[PDB]
């Protein structure tokens, strides 16, 4: 009721990790005297790039920025105007497709684990199709083996293999076939966005599959200034433009600290779904996704579908469960009004869809809490 | 063999840390109350109520780029290369095109005279830039803009890029109020850093209106949005600003009067301690206005010698960017600029900043006199 609530608790659907140590770690870059993309910059890329098994990592301002250099990283004629993408995303992943004056079509959702459907991905690749954006929804990795398929067959018919950027910002962690997300082969955009499980505040880090991608990422993040030269001479050359997409110091600091605390919170990011999987089966009205257990997800959020879902909402609310969307279907939205097309498989779950709070912050009373109030009905 | 003389440096209040670790303690690292105390504050001090902070002024220019309401055919952004680039690029991010307009010789701003020539019926938005701190005459620019409406229907757009500029007024009148967008920059270099940081001043109720929502993907933050019901009429990306940094702001606008106080107090000197010297041209700049000294201007006969000079006296020197018509990636739109040509071999800027000290002053001035 405006200052207050209803007696006493609340469980949250997101929150923020911040370590100990983030401010030791902030007050070294403010004695540094620097605040700009400096050496804790390379620190954090390093740590990641280790981790990940993939030297070819770009730090970035924020996730949409790594998708918004991705996306012009793309070398491909203008009259490949189409991207794919799903509308089951966050506005983000859509909007930096609008920013790069691209067309979206849109592709249908799996009802089994709400991710891209994949059948209806093949359907819509056409001759403008000039890349496609996979988003791994809620930190399950989509089929991307299934996926280079699809394209191989794709190639083979008409001349292009369309680009895959992969938006990771719900998957930090995740892997899929034992091998880690960022090494198969795609772009892949990251998020460290306060909410998400590695955060800098705001970060991103934009992974690529070549060197020669990478070279023209290290660049483009940055004006396309070479931050080497001697500039004070204007010695250098903007060979192809770009904006202030780069990260600071300021948030690397951040991040490197975030780094010693989030392997364990992820574990129980994981721990807590793997509680709900093994006590939620067999409830009337509640419909568990399907995971296939050739891969890891990292479980932003636990996804469920229900019945009766308004009931549903009050009883969580009455509960003092935080549960709902992470965003509304990004087709809705009045500003891409004209880019509707039917699709069937997310009109189906729509009206059952629900998140549920699985992440680090739980204690074992609260996930009992939250079964509990789920298996007493509603 | 010892000591150096920085072009650009980097003001950071002691309380700095003090407001940041008030943040974590906070718990809240997004755009929060700090980020609405920030643009409060801000807006106290510029007096235009419609201020929307950004989370850098290349975004602030972008934002306000895609605020235009005007016919894609208006394909055309009127603007000079002697800019950072971000002015520029900024254009190209908007898919728009950009028209050169050249340069006034005497104060290394925009040539108005060249833009009355070059606005056109394709023309859809002008960025003046207060380069290095010194205000355009933007009464003048008024004029062309209020004939060019007149005539035939359409009146251009002015975004004015205030990175340099902080604190600079014009005809007593504090940039931002001039009914034109405003961007400021708080990067780090700037006069009031933020870490990283912008602001973008609106001349009216709708533009701001759009411009709070725009900023954060056209999500308004205050709707129910774990209910999906909210709805984005124009799409946005993530220009906003977080209270991370709108801490830091907090605690810069402490000390940031003073050590604009300082550039211009160092700029005075140099005006006065300089005249007179054979081979050095200063620029002439005029009363009905305050500028902020980003950098101290100056243009000089045998260049490469008196670079060489200042290198030997441990004073950096230089340039900002390279004109930005030059770079390769805008090589189909290269175009004559004779007022920039006859300058850009000539132009060197000085330290000018809150870190001199007297005796650093009085050093650059004595090894620009002892002649090269």
């Amino acid at each position: 009721s405006g200052l207050v609530p209803r007696g006493s608790h609340m469980i949250p659907l997101f929150k923020v990790a911040v370590s100990p140590t983030a401010l030791d770690r902030v007050a070294e870059v403010f004695a540094s005297g620097y605040l700009g993309q400096g050496p804790r910059v390379a620190e954090f890329e390093s740590a990641l790039a280790a981790r990940l098994g993939n030297p070819r990592v770009v730090s970035v301002h924020s996730g949409t920025s790594g998708l918004c250099l991705a996306l012009r990283l793309l070398d491909a004629p203008e009259e490949r105007d189409e991207v794919l993408s799903t509308p089951l995303t966050f506005e983000a992943t859509n909007w930096a497709i609008l920013a790069d004056g691209r067309r979206i079509t849109w592709v249908d959702v799996d009802p089994a684990t709400l991710t891209m459907d994949l059948d209806d991905l093949e359907r819509k690749i056409s001759p403008a199709t000039r890349a496609i954006i996979v988003v791994h929804w809620t930190g399950y990795p989509v089929d991307l083996d299934r996926l280079a398929g699809i394209l191989d067959r794709a190639e083979r018919e008409h001349g292009f293999r369309p680009a895959v950027i992969e938006d990771c910002a719900h998957a930090w962690g995740a892997s899929y076939r034992g091998v880690p997300l960022g090494s198969h082969g795609n772009m892949c955009v990251f998020s460290f966005q306060a909410l998400k499980h590695l955060t800098c505040g705001d970060g991103g880090l934009l992974t690529l599959p070549g060197d020669e991608l990478h070279e023209r990422a290290m660049l483009r993040r940055f004006y396309g200034i070479d931050r080497t030269a001697d500039r004070l001479r204007g010695a250098y050359d903007v060979a192809e433009w770009g904006l202030k997409w780069h990260m600071t110091d300021l948030n690397a600091a951040i991040g490197l600290a975030n780094l010693e605390t989030v392997d364990e919170q992820l574990r129980l990011h994981r721990e807590n779904a793997a509680f709900y999987d093994k006590e939620l089966t067999g409830v009337p009205g509640l419909e568990l996704l399907q995971r296939s257990p050739d891969r890891e997800g990292s479980f932003y959020v636990y996804d469920v579908k229900v019945d009766d879902r308004p009931a549903f909402h009050r009883k969580m609310e009455a509960a003092g469960i935080m549960a709902g969307l992470v965003s509304r279907r990004n087709d809705e939205h009045s500003c891409v009004a004209h880019l509707r097309t039917s699709l069937p498989g997310l009109d189906s779950v729509y009206d059952r869809m629900v998140s549920l709070p699985v992440g680090w912050w739980l204690t074992e009373q609260d996930r009992e809490h939250v079964v509990a109030t789920i298996r007493s009905g509603w």
